[PDB]
């Protein structure tokens, strides 16, 4: 299977299912399909434990890490079921200023982004989404475009 992917047994079905370490993204289906360059959009939540606990949204941002990533799951929750799409609650609820670009960091290579960032963003495939990321900016949905 592609980098960081594993096989697991579910606990509610006992039905198998694919967890990817690296991005923490699961899913049902086998993962069957390295670039120079990436383009990401994220969706960034940020808590009281953040290196910089302030955003565009709250001055002050106060929830704990475990809210932050209450969050981040309802939002994965919504996106996946198509309730919501990534790009609205980016705009709406992400803690980084690229919020107003819909989440769109650009193109970047390895050596430029925080590490457990960078690496789950080359170990997604075009179009795939990442589960919760945690970085010292927060906890992290990304989405690679290109
Ligand atoms: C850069 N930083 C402070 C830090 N020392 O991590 C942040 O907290 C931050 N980190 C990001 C970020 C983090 C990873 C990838 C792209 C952007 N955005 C912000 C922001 O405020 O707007």
């Amino acid at each position: 299977l592609p980098p960081g992917w594993e096989k697991a047994m579910s606990r509610s079905s006992g039905r198998v299912y694919y967890f990817n370490h690296i991005t923490n993204a699961s899913q049902w289906e086998r993962p069957s399909g390295e670039p120079a360059r990436v383009r990401c959009s994220h969706l960034l939540v940020k808590h009281s434990q953040s290196r910089r606990p302030s955003s565009w949204r709250q001055e002050k941002i106060t929830r704990t890490k475990e809210e932050a990533l209450e969050l981040i799951n309802g939002y994965i929750q919504k996106i996946k079921s198509g309730e919501e799409d990534f790009e609205s609650l980016a705009s709406q609820f992400s803690d980084c200023s690229s919020a107003k670009a819909r989440g769109d960091l650009g193109a970047f290579s390895r050596g430029q982004m925080q590490k457990p960032f960078e690496d789950a963003s080359f170990a997604l495939r075009t179009g795939e989404m990442s589960g919760p990321v945690f970085t010292d900016s927060g906890i992290h949905i990304i989405l690679r475009t290109e």
